[PDB]
């Protein structure tokens, strides 16, 4: 339990983030192999991810604080190596589908990881086991991505091999899952009017309200620019250096904010608006750039910004965790993202939509920027009025 505990925790985080053909999915299917058009991938195979994510999520946070966090972890595990066995056993689009389904699963079954990490440790660790956590996973995304473009470029592996690569690093990953130690019944545990009833005295509190509001905003934000950097720029290897360099930086962020000795009571608001305000410069950095000279600018101002909100994560997945007096960290951080991508569809629709106010992807980073800029400064005046009520 010395070792096996924390280290063992973070080196399972990390080699379940290990799948280098996650990547290459879509080439996959668009390949010599699966032989599917465009048409078939585009507005029938990852819309059942869009549709589905939410749908899985819903259940995802009642069930993992019930069942522990174990339970959840190793469905995950089991959901993407069906995912890989479906990549490379199904023929027709329903196949797919199953395989966007289970897809959308594992990626709402990662607040399981993310609460597992508090309730395996002492409250007196959980900012350090937070960032540790946050680095060992995005440390495994960063070598997934390097792992799988050096297999498919400087590698003269094929897409069926590096899958094949993924699969064992999946069933790997299960077998990790399978020794990870399940924390106990504890006290808590109708039973949804109980963790609704101890969701909203837990909110009544300032230090989990306060971060749980930059959860469903600020990722919200952050994914909304994650998501749509790859379109602006397309309207290449250095897309790739772009994604992994943010990659690694959000892990070095995630692993230095373990460290930070901050009095999370009268700065935890001001280092939001300082941290949103950066991007929201960042983000307005990226949209308002056109010179084909300046493309390093650009990249930089992305990794700069996935670096620090990867540095604010693990914070508040720390302040929720420590703000919580219950075992329900998984139930507020699904429902944390459970808003968050409400919050996200919602400006999708309404920036990027016909019926909405249709921009283009230069436009919708402007907005992007003037979204994060309200939130900085809704964020400063919060922190003016906390420091005038001393």
């Amino acid at each position: 339990s010395w070792r096996h505990l924390v280290c063992y925790l973070c080196f399972y985080g990390f080699m379940a983030q290990i799948r280098p053909g996650e990547s290459f999915i879509t080439p996959y299917l668009l390949g010599p192999d699966k032989q599917f058009t465009r048409e078939q991938v585009t507005n029938e195979i990852t819309p059942v991810l869009s549709y589905s994510y939410l749908a899985v999520l819903v259940p995802v946070f009642l069930l993992t604080d019930y069942l522990r966090y174990t339970p959840v972890l190793l469905l995950q595990g089991l959901s993407f190596v069906s995912v890989w066995l479906l990549l490379l056993l199904g023929h027709s689009v329903a196949h797919m589908q199953l395989m966007e389904l289970f897809y959308s699963v594992t990626m709402a079954a990662r607040i399981a990881y993310s609460s597992y990490i508090f309730s395996l440790v002492r409250p007196a660790r959980y900012q350090r086991v937070a960032g540790y956590s946050r680095a060992a996973v995005l440390l495994g995304v960063f070598t997934s991505s390097v792992l799988g473009q050096l297999l498919v470029t400087v590698g003269r592996v094929s897409f069926s091999t590096l899958n094949y690569i993924s699969l064992a690093f999946l069933t790997f990953s299960v077998v990790l899952a399978l020794f990870l130690k399940r924390p106990k019944r504890s006290l808590f545990f109708s039973v949804l009017a109980r963790m609704l009833r101890e969701l909203g005295d837990s909110l009544r509190r300032p230090q989990l309200r306060l971060w749980s509001l930059w959860w469903v905003f600020n990722s919200a934000g952050y994914y909304l620019v994650v998501y749509y950097v790859h379109i602006l720029w397309n309207e290449r290897v250095y897309n790739f250096a772009a994604d992994a360099a943010s990659t690694l930086l959000g892990a070095i962020t995630s692993f230095a904010a373990g460290f930070v000795k901050i009095r999370w009571a009268r700065w935890s608001k001001l280092l939001i608006a300082g941290v949103t305000a950066t991007q929201a410069g960042l983000v307005f950095l990226l949209a308002h750039t056109r010179h084909p000279s300046s493309i390093w600018l650009c990249y930089a101002a992305f990794v700069l910004f996935r670096g620090s909100y990867q540095f604010l994560v693990p914070i508040a997945t720390f302040q929720i965790a420590s703000s919580l007096s219950k075992e329900l960290c998984a139930l507020v951080f699904g429902v944390n993202t459970f808003f968050a991508t409400i919050v996200k569809t919602i400006i999708t629709f309404i920036v990027s939509d016909v019926r909405g106010l249709g921009l283009p992807v230069r436009k919708q980073f402007q907005l992007y920027s003037v979204y994060f800029l309200i939130l900085s400064i809704i964020y400063f005046l919060g922190a003016m009025l906390d420091g005038l009520r001393h």
